[PDB]
């Protein structure tokens, strides 16, 4: 039930089913005719978090072409984590991903790649085994089990 107003690839540098970081990092691109206020773009990651547990997250880099100038997003990416209520199998938790209001615009047909992690505080190890969008990807692929959202109406993917 995606718009398909933008295209998305996911890795996570092949990380192992025990970690205690996970990693989520996007390739979206604007499929859609016209640029796209990365201020609406939001991006879910689903999991089990196994302990209830202070998380860190960390934009690792962030970044787009505009025009022919290189955009550094890095600091501009902020993650949070909120309850998946009514809570479904491999899935209670999810990352959400988005970018403050002055990131930018992607252009038309434009490439945004985020690269994201995150940890619990005392760096004890998650089981990713059981997380709903958890799948050891070494290089950017289409994975369908993240999603992406542009002004709150689901663009790409699906969600548990
Ligand atoms: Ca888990
Ligand atoms: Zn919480
Ligand atoms: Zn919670």
């Amino acid at each position: 039930a995606g718009t398909g107003v933008v295209s998305v690839q996911f890795n996570n540098g092949s990380s192992p089913a025990s970690s205690n970081s996970i990693y989520a990092r996007f390739k979206v691109t604007n499929t859609s005719g016209s640029p796209i206020n990365l201020a609406d773009l939001k991006l879910r990651y689903y999991y089990t978090q196994d302990a209830d547990k202070p998380l860190t997250f960390w934009c690792d880099h962030a970044g787009y072409m505009s025009g022919s100038n290189y955009i550094d997003a890095t600091s501009k990416v902020t993650g949070s984590f909120k309850a998946v209520s009514p809570a479904v199998t491999n899935a209670d938790h999810y990352l959400e991903v988005a970018l403050n209001s002055d990131a930018g615009s992607l252009p038309a047909g434009g490439s945004i790649e985020i690269q994201t992690r995150f940890a619990r505080n005392d760096w004890s190890n998650f089981d990713q085994s059981n997380d709903w969008s958890y799948t050891a990807a070494g290089s950017y692929m289409d994975w369908q089990k993240i999603s992406a959202f542009v002004g709150g109406t689901l663009a790409y993917g699906s969600t548990p």
